[PDB]
């Protein structure tokens, strides 16, 4: 199956680009790359840096005519500096500037934890921690409802919500719009099997980001595991003649989550894609979900005291 | 969901309409019901002879401009008499006819067994068995996929396939068309847990039928078990306050089949329908799995002896 059903009715491609860290000079042609492979999804975010970057691209491949763009799924997301309502609209509106648009196919609430507004996106305080907003997740919502009802945005999703999170918004008294997607990391190391449960049994689409361990992330060490360099998994590739990477990518797919790998490797763009021609085993699944470490990449750790940090909870 | 997504773009209705037993004295009147009620597929057979009925119901609610030939989603079948490569074209269009439609949304093989060409539905040699057509499924395949490219189908699939059967579909050498959907019998007594994951691993949707226990069929024993009675399926639907057929409607939404309650009663019809507005919990939904005590209702018993009847398979 190519393509996920999503509550609005909108059908979600289950592969998509990931582009943070990409930086803006290489963003451009991997997103063009990864078009003319068969990418029709890209995943974007405010705090990335190069959302602008990314819509020269697909401004290019629509000129080009490549594509219609009714044939992409784009999507971004809200910086939790502008979660306060009257912040929202204005910030939704940067995105799509930048990305060159009219509309982005689903935009997330990039996190349950809302930042004092500024012009830097981690307003740290004296201690080192973030300096919190007043604003509650359910403002955010009802602010985030009104960019439907605007035809701004076709959907709309959350990212980073915890199941008790999640739930709130299911039960906020004349809720309009139903979270139509919960992004979260997911890997062998971070399986998110209760998560990913809840989310299916509320009908909530799951996209699994960091697929391949995130080995590029700012904060990496030299002593934590490496995903694509983990022999066991390694042998697993051997069997099908894939690479880590790309069975790290049917890993969720099979689990039916929307993935999405970043690269700016035009190499590696293609190689990623390639992931349609084969099946990982019931055991291989298997395999796989016993190497739970329920470590995470993205744990936002100057946010581990903010009220609505999401990982404290068991999910 | 409320509707599903086929391999082909299209969007299956969750819930359809069946046809097999309704006298033709009874089904015209039954599908309008239908219709206004709101649902909007109804699923057919050229052996059930009633296909004529239904297409007058479709007729009429069509020129009262109530609902329009693009909103619904009419399903027919290919008797096991036009299995030959030669007749499938005409048996189609004979279908067409009678339901005065200019194409149907979803053709299925109605089982992987075929029988001799003859003016009979169920050949029967001397013994009672039936009399089987030395036929090529794949070849058969062949066919349907022409009724595509013609234009006179949206879309093509099987109905009481195994997974061996299936399989040996999906492996067919330069294969046009992917089976969409394959409709095979589901509910409490007969699970389906191993074909159904088979098949929703292949993006291939599954349609669960005689949902009830088929208490209508003409071979029903005194001894045989019944589904709307059984008084522990009868305490799920107390609880919800909503009744047996409902609770057994709901049961196979909640695992993304399709379902197809046939009905000629329009008080029934509308309850029916009356099945998206409450939830099974966790536990009624492995309450009503373990029921399962692989009982069939539809076996085909003349077939057991066909090279290709296919409940001998595990699944
Ligand atoms: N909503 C959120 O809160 C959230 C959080 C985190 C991430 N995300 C989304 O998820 C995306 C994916 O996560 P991620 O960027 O952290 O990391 P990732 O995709 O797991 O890993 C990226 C790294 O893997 C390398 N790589 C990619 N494909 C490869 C291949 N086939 N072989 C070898 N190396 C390969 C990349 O190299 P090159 O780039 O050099 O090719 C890069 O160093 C993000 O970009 C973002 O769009 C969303
Ligand atoms: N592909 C295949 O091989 C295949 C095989 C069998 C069936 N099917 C399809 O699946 C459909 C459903 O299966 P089925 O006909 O075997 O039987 P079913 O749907 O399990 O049950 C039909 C019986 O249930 C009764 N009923 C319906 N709604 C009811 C309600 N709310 N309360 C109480 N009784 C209710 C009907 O009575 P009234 O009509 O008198 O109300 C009838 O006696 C078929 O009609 C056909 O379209 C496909
Ligand atoms: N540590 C974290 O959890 C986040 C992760 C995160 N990446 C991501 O895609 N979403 C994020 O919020 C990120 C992105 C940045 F541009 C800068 C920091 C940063 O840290
Ligand atoms: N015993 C069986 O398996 C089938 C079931 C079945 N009902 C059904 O919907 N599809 C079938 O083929 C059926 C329908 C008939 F009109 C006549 C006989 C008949 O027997």
């Amino acid at each position: 199956a190519s393509r996920l059903l999503l509550n609005n009715g909108a059908k979600m491609p289950i592969l998509g680009l990931g582009t943070w860290k990409s930086p803006p000079g290489q963003v451009t042609e991997a997103v063009k790359v990864a078009i003319d492979v068969g990418y029709r999804h890209i995943d974007c975010a405010h705090v990335y840096q190069n959302e602008n970057e990314v819509g020269v691209a697909i401004q290019e491949k629509l000129r080009e005519q490549v594509v219609k763009r009714e044939e992409l799924f784009i999507v971004s997301k809200l910086w939790c500096t502008y979660h306060e309502k009257g912040l929202v609209k204005g910030a939704c509106q940067k995105t799509l500037s930048d990305l060159k648009l009219d509309y982005l196919d689903l935009y997330l609430i990039h996190w349950p934890t809302g930042f004092k507004p500024g012009k830097e996106f981690f307003p740290l305080d004296e201690s080192g921690n973030v300096v919190p907003s007043d604003t509650n997740i359910l403002d955010t919502w009802a602010a985030m409802e009104e960019l439907v009802d605007e035809g701004l945005v076709k959907a709309i999703g959350i990212s980073n919500f915890n199941h008790l999170q999640v739930e709130m918004i299911l039960n906020k008294p004349g809720l309009k719009y139903k979270p139509a997607v919960n992004q979260i990391e997911c890997h062998p190391y971070l399986t998110q099997e209760k998560l990913i449960q809840y989310c299916q049994s509320k009908g909530i689409v799951v996209t699994a980001y960091s697929p391949l361990g995130s080995p590029d992330r700012p904060w990496a060490k030299p002593e934590d595991p490496s995903l694509l360099e983990d022999p066991r998994i390694k042998a697993i590739a051997a069997k099908h003649n894939k690479t880590t990477a790309q069975v790290l990518i049917r890993f969720p797919m099979q689990r039916n989550l929307v993935v999405i790998p970043k690269s700016v490797t035009p190499e590696r763009i293609a190689e990623n894609f390639k992931v349609f021609d084969f099946e990982l085993s019931s055991q291989d699944m298997t395999t796989l979900l016993s190497y739970n470490r329920n470590w995470r990449v993205c744990a936002l750790l100057s946010c581990t005291s903010h009220k609505d940090y999401p990982f404290h909870e068991e999910f």
